[PDB]
This record gives C-alpha cells, sequence and structure tokens, in this order.
C-alpha cells in the first residue's frame, strides 16, 4: 500500500458582499472565498461513503450565513468566525483554511469629502488572508498584499557583482526599478488591529522602496532594499511574527538607436514583459 | 471574380516609455501602440510581390524613433505624428490608422507632497485613443476611456417595464447599480487640449453616476443615466462631436436564507459575474 | 442639439449548454450568447420611460427558453431563431442582433472508439458567429473562427521590400511562420450546411498555411498566403460572399550567442510575445 | 531582533524555442521557464554587497546557452541541466529551483500523413514540471499536468452526505460532472522515461474519469474517483513516489423553467463559473 499525505475539500470561488447602513452612510466590504475542510474519516476517499460529508454547497450556504450572522468586519476575522465555526459546530473536522481576497472598493473622495454610497474600484494593492486553524488549537492567520506595481526612474543602481563566461550586462549607476510587489506576514496572536496592520506594512513597502518625496533614497541592490523593508515591518507591528517578500524585476531598457541613426541617450524606454528578475526573502524574529 | 473590400498590415503591440526629467523632477508616459498602413498597390496580395511593403519592423522601429524625435505630449499627438509621417515619407500609403493604449502611472502622493520620480499603478480607467487619416485628408481622432468600474448601493430602481410570456423580474424602488464603463468619442477637430479633455469627460461620467456626495441622485432606468451622461458631455466638451458609451449591468443579488430558516435584510449580497445587462447608446450633434 | 445614431441593449454573457440524447450516445453543445434589441421609441432613453423595455432578465430567459422549445442544431441557427423571435413575438423591436461564441467540446477517443457521453476540450480553433435581422427584413448571417494558432518552422521568406531610413531589416530566405489566424465572412443565403461550411473554412485555411505535408509550400510573403486562402475559399463555397481574415505575425529570432562566445546555428529561439506583426483583408465577389 | 528563514532569486518567464532538423522533418520543443538560486553568503540582503551575486540577465543567458549547449529533450532534462551548472560551476550557490512550463504544440496531421514542419496549438491538458536540487545532494523533481478540462453528462451522483442546519440539497442520483484536472508527483529517482511517464499519468486521469467508452462507470464520489485515480498511477509507474490531484467542481445545473410555464427535462443546462466545489489529496507510498 500508500498513506494519506494530506486530504482536503470545500468551496472556493464563493464572492460575497456585505453592507452595514449607517445613516445615508453605507459601509461595503466584498470578497471572494475559498474555504478547506479535512476530515478525522477519510472512508470518504476509501469506499466513497458519503456520511460525514458537509456538501459543498452546504459550506457555501454557511459562509452566506455567517456573513448575516456574525457580520463582516475585515477579511481575517470572517476567516476566523468561519474556521471556528466548522470546528465547533461539527466533531469529525481536524482542520479548516479559509483563504480569502478582497475586491479593492475605495469609497467616492472628491478632496475631505466622501459619497455616501458610491464607490470606485482602485486596484493600488491587493490585500488577501488566511486563517487555518486545526481543532482544539489556538488558529493561525497570514495577511498580506500583492500585485502593487510601483516604478522609480531613477535613485536605483547595480554594480560590482560576479562576472562569469556567461556574464554581458555591465554595470550601472543608475537604473529603473519597478517591481509588483508581493507580502505575506504571520501573526503572532490573533488579537490584532488587522486594518491597521496592514496600512501599516503597505505603507512601510511603498516607503522603503519610494524613499523621501524630496531627494529620494539611493538603492544599490533591491535585497538589501528587500530586507531593509522587512526589519521595517518587525518593528512597527509588534503583532507580526515572520514576513515573506517577492520583488519581481520588471525591466525597461534604454532602446539603442544607433543602427537608425540617433543618438537616445536615456529618452525612449522600451517596457519588457517577459523575462524578469525575481528576488525573494522571508525573515522572522530571533525566537 | 472577387474584389478587394478592405486591406491593411502593421506593428500591434509596439511598448514604449518616454521620460521627461528636470533634475530630480521626472515625468513619464508608458504607451501601447498599433499602427496600420493601407497601400495603392495590393501586388503583395496578388501576385506575393515585396517591392512596396514597409516592414512592420521599421513601422516598430518608426514608433520608437517618433518617440525620441517628437516626444509624447499626449497619446493622441504621438498618435497624429505617426499618421502623419507616413502619409508624408511615402507616395504609396493612402491611409494609416495608430490605436493606442497609456500605461496609468500615478504620481505617488501622501497629504498633499508628491514624490519626484516614484509612480504607483491605480487605474481608476484606463485611457485610449485612435487617429486614423487618408492621404491628403483631414486626419480624424477618437479619444475614450475603458474599465471603469462603479458601484452605487441604492438610489437606483427599475420600475413599468414590459411583461411577456417570459418576464418573471418583479418591480423595484432600490437596488444596486454596478457598471465597468466604456466611452468613445470623435473629435470634430484636431485642435484640443488633450489631457483636460479626457479627464473633463471622465469627471462627467463619475459625477452624473455617482451625484452629489450627500444625498446622490436617483436613477430609473440606466438608459437615461446613459442618454444623460451622453448630453452632459456635449455641454461640458465643444470639440466632442459624437460620444458612444456602453453600460454593462453586473448584478449583485440579495441572497435569499429563508430556506436555511434565517431573514436576510439587504445585508448580504451575491455578486454574479454572468450574465450581465448591457446598455448602450451612441449620440451625436444635430448638424 | 442632439440625435441618435445608434441604440441598443440587451443582456451578455448568457452561458447555456443543451443535450440531444438519442442511445446512450449524447450530443451536447455549450454557448455563450450575447443579444441586443433596438426598440422603435426612445422615450427610455428621453424621459426613463420603462412601459418598451423587454427587460435584461427577460431577455435571458428568453435565450433559456428558445433552447428548449426550438432545440440547438447550430449556433447559426439558434442565433437565427432568437432573431425571428424578437421580431415576430413583438411589434416594437426594429433590430435584434445575435453575437454567439461555441464552447469547443470535443468527444473523447481512443483509437477509433468515441465515448457516448465524455468530452475533452481541445480548441484547435474557437467558433462563433452573428446573425442581424431588421424588422421584416430578410436577415444576415456571419460565421468565424478565432485564436488558431498555428506555426511554420521553414518555407517562409521576406526579401525585396522596402528601405527606409528606419530599416534595419535583412533579407531572410528562411525564418519561422507563426500566428493566432481570425476569420470572418458573410454568407449570402440564410441556406447554407453550417458545420460543414464551417470546417470547410477552417481546412482551407490550415491547408494553404501548411500543405503539402512534405516539403510544404513556399510563401514569399503574409498577405499573398492570406489572400490566396480568400480565393480558396470563394471557390469552394459558393454561398459566401465576402471574406475577412487577420493574420498576427508572432515572432520567433534566433538567439545571438556569439556576445557569449557561442554559436548559433538556428538551434535555439526566442519566442517574443510583444509586438506583433499583422496582416488583414477583405475580399468579395464582384458583384 | 532577527534571523533569516528563506533567501532566494533568479530569472523568470524565460521563453526558448529549440529545434531539431533532420530530413525535411523538424522536431520542435518551446517552454517557458523560471529559476531561483540560494547564496551561502547574506551579504546581499545585510549590507546591499554584491560581489557574490550571479546577475539575473546572467541566469537568462545561461539557460539560453544550455539550451544550445546540452539540447533540450525534456522539460525536466533541461531543468536538471540548467540545476547542475549553477551548483557545478560555482562554489556559493547553495540550493537551485527551477520551474518549467512547457507550451503545448502538436505536430498537424491529416490522412495519416504527418507533416514535416506545421504544428498547431491543442492544450488538451498543460505540460509542467520542476527540479530543486541543495549544493552535493540529490536533486528532486517533480511533474505534473493542468487545465485538463473533461465533461461527463451522466454517470455520475451525490448522495447519503451530512445534513445540517444549512444544508439545502438534496440526494442526486444523477448529474453532470465537469472538472479541470491537476496533479503533481514527486519521482523517488531522477532517472525516468520522462515524455512516457507523463503521458501515462494523463492517460490514466481521463482514463479513470471517462470509464468504458460504452457505458461509463457509475461515480459516487469525487473522493473516491481522485483516490481510485492515485493508486491507479502509483501501480503503472514506480518512479513516481507521491501524487497530488486537485479536480475542481464546475457546475452545470438543470435550468427550472416552470415559472415561464414549461418543463426543462434534462435538456438545457446553466453552466456556472463560481463558485465551484473543490477536492484534494496527496498519497505516497509507505516507507
Amino acid at each position: 500500500n500508500v498513506e494519506f499525505v494530506r486530504t482536503g475539500y470545500g468551496k472556493n470561488m464563493v464572492k460575497v458582499l456585505h453592507i452595514r447602513r449607517e445613516g445615508n452612510h453605507h459601509h461595503i466590504i466584498e470578497l471572494i472565498a475559498n474555504v478547506q475542510l479535512t476530515l478525522k474519516t477519510r472512508k470518504d476517499y476509501l469506499t466513497g461513503d458519503n456520511s460525514d460529508i458537509i456538501p459543498t454547497d452546504t459550506v457555501k450556504n454557511t459562509v452566506h450565513a455567517l456573513a448575516k450572522l456574525k457580520g463582516i468586519k475585515s477579511i481575517e476575522s470572517f476567516a476566523l468566525d468561519i474556521c471556528e465555526h466548522f470546528l465547533t459546530a461539527f466533531n469529525h473536522v481536524t482542520r479548516v483554511k479559509v483563504n480569502i481576497d478582497e475586491v479593492p472598493w475605495k469609497r467616492l473622495e472628491k478632496n475631505g469629502v466622501e459619497h455616501n454610497h458610491a464607490f470606485i474600484h482602485c486596484p493600488e494593492a491587493l490585500r488577501f488572508c488566511e486563517a487555518e486553524q486545526y481543532l482544539s488549537k489556538t488558529p493561525v492567520v497570514h495577511s498580506g498584499l500583492k500585485d502593487m506595481k510601483v516604478l522609480k526612474t531613477t535613485q536605483t543602481g547595480f554594480e560590482g557583482f560576479l562576472r562569469d563566461r556567461f556574464t554581458t550586462l555591465t554595470d550601472a549607476k543608475d537604473r529603473f526599478f519597478c517591481t509588483s510587489v508581493y507580502a505575506r506576514w504571520r501573526y503572532n496572536t490573533i488579537n490584532v488591529a488587522f486594518d491597521a496592520a496592514w496600512k501599516a506594512v503597505k505603507d512601510t513597502v511603498i516607503q522603503k522602496f519610494a524613499g523621501p518625496y524630496d531627494r529620494g533614497e539611493y538603492s544599490p541592490s533591491v535585497q538589501k532594499t528587500l530586507y531593509d523593508t522587512q526589519l521595517l515591518v518587525l518593528d512597527r507591528i509588534p503583532e507580526v511574527e515572520e514576513i515573506e517578500i517577492i520583488m519581481p524585476n520588471q525591466h525597461y531598457f534604454v532602446i539603442d538607436m544607433t543602427k537608425i541613426g540617433l543618438s537616445n541617450k536615456d529618452e525612449v524606454y522600451l517596457p519588457l514583459d517577459n523575462p524578469s528578475g525575481n528576488i525573494t526573502g522571508t525573515v522572522c524574529r530571533k525566537p
């Protein structure tokens, strides 16, 4: 024979919007939710016995209901509520994992004035989270951002690297740096101001990336920029225990025009989709 | 036997970023361009004669070159320069059409302070344009916006429609209205303040959709909203001669939970991707 | 001040699958349909009067309904039925347009035996159609194929073209030719064997592109290959009156490796997404 | 303060096509590659020291060069060569992980003869792999298939499930089953006939999904179909050690037409993108 390494089932792509009407003032949150369950029994896989299966339509129905019953403050707490539900409202469930994405609605805003009930879509950075809980254990939550495409046109360089027989790249004291940042962090407590924690992380990444809006900040290696950002998050948000960052390097190359008799000294650039540099890192607090 | 009704060829997906730097204060524009040429001879089609063909690679080189030589003030004027170039540098080109999309870079901004050289991607709406010119004739420019996703949670209704065998819909005094607006307008002259124009059209659409940030504005049929915005655009911008608008109705339905013994008082909603209402309209000035 | 040039509304992305079970042998057709209606009255746009509006939900319901009632033999005939219905079941509808996309289900098959009820998704090319009819007029049908990606590794060249100030490209005796074909043709009668005609066009396109299967056939100009195919379709199918073809030129370049001291003698190629050649043409029968 | 958990960097989306010409017979492989390296030194993150950095542009060139130098027989073998190189041509590299996706070119074929140099795109299923190697250690290869959309119109059901407060679903003896299979397996030796292994796994999955092309095989639970496929994969291919399979449930629901006074007798269906059932599992050989 064989041996199970891992099982799970659930409903994916459960889209939902929750509204809270105050005055004429509406609060809105829309997300796409994915829930996975692990069972104590594997008779479902072994012999096709369905008697312990919560039907995927039902888990769909449950997410909708919990939205009504518990309400939705943040994507994280909702995830935690879904988790706790499947672990306490049932007995044969050993593990539940919720991954949800938030739909980036932004309240319409004419300088300081905010519309009571109109919103526009602004994918600046995309918010997501995950909450995973084992039966009778304290839950684990990750939060993160993705697709934050930022661009700086100077105060970046790359020099003094290893040259080998396959190397053709020449040194550069100045070059574009364009990325689409992805970040994912684990919390040390279930007790966090999630909305606020999130904002802080985001603001940190953009900040160490851009530096002072005046003179900028020179960055000599995206590795070092990446590490410096990690450390800054860990100081500002004590409840973050671990942080992972992915920074693609989406290239803009100066178009050489000598073969057509023009001298293009860094006016016109060719944005190149593929391929792309990729720079990663995951750091945690010394236990 | 047969007859040509229409020919064209060129290069598509020509990406470019043009930068203009004042020391540490940098200005940028990035776009994706498509250009098409029509030739006087069809010997290329009839007999495979390449004697009159301007290679697509040359069209690419040219878009690159003109970006350096002419600079890029707007995606529209860039579009007009490409049209003019191929009609005057050659004798046998009868028509040229350039369709271009702007990559929506936004200068980074915190609390009134704006970064000298850093950008974020937050597409309220995506900008695009077209310029089409025949030999020795005056060129025609269209400009437009797309993928502007907006949501209204109230101040919309839909009642008093026709019932037939297939109608199941009941009257509604109040409901969500969500759309992803697309608009395209033909200018009556090449003499336009393009940046201010495009923004003016956008702001008009958002303002008429949302209404006052105080109370909103009721709309009984999206057709009328569509029509009203058209008229409003024709008042606000004299150089616009014709305007087309497509408004999807991307649906948000109140989830019935009675089958699970809960009463959902318009709190939790189901976003439904497909299908979607589609309401279009095209209006021009009466000569 | 103003004047309508064009109006229309409807429901889009209406997905539907129809099944016809004879023995244990199931026949299936799945499509995504979008229908647009034009009304005699414009009081809906002008004054928010909905009394002539056939609700888009009803348009949705009707497409589901006609499917049961008329059944679905082809997307073209279904499109024609939708047309006929809205024109004959109402009097205030002046125009209806149905554009349909077909989901490329292919019956599962191992060694000549065909599963009675299992299917796999292998979109060699994607099929679509359009039907447009004016009140009490004879309808017009278009059919076409899209996203048919094919590649040749030889028997193509591009020499004897124009050099101008911006040309850098040299003669090429041999090169890859890769495209993603789009074709769209109008029938001169509603009386067509649609499944057979469509297949005929497709086979013509690939055959004139690729064959004979041994040594292939040299083509000196993509313009000419496109054209010869237009003539071959017009010879094989008397009911096609007009045909349009678009062929992107998706580039594969031999990677120059001399700068790293290797000689790449046309072994390793760079597939490049952007930019792309584009070659178009529309010819019709000499009336 | 802190301590590293995981570092890595490289080039992503490296596209490559390798051609091998015999007679008139051309062989082709087109793939897209991702390479990640881990270094012994962390001076790069700590202080922005680049003296140990192999530039991503170099990794791109290395990949290109290796395609020419070593050739490309399978995407797995190419992956292993890239691993091998960076670990042996250098000293400071502690780990390399390469991920490759294959572009599904299929040789064009009519009436028993196969074209010598023409291909068409039929992603029946999409192939991919991963090779990860630590310095001086034995490398690990995973391979997989994805986006295999298969559909059956009968021989599936779902009954005898667990009921709770949020359940509305009723027993169902017969229903459509549409999935888009994803499977990924680890080999216990890097010494494998990859092309055949791949193919066997693929055919096994479509095999067990459809049952006999005559009567099908009744299936009561995708968990069992899932598990059943996993064991047949492990018995037919001794070199796969662990197997992961994910199967979405892309729903096709019978359209109730009674509210418009029709009986839709399991003829017409609504395909639903969202939400989707999801059933996963990972089983391995017991050590």
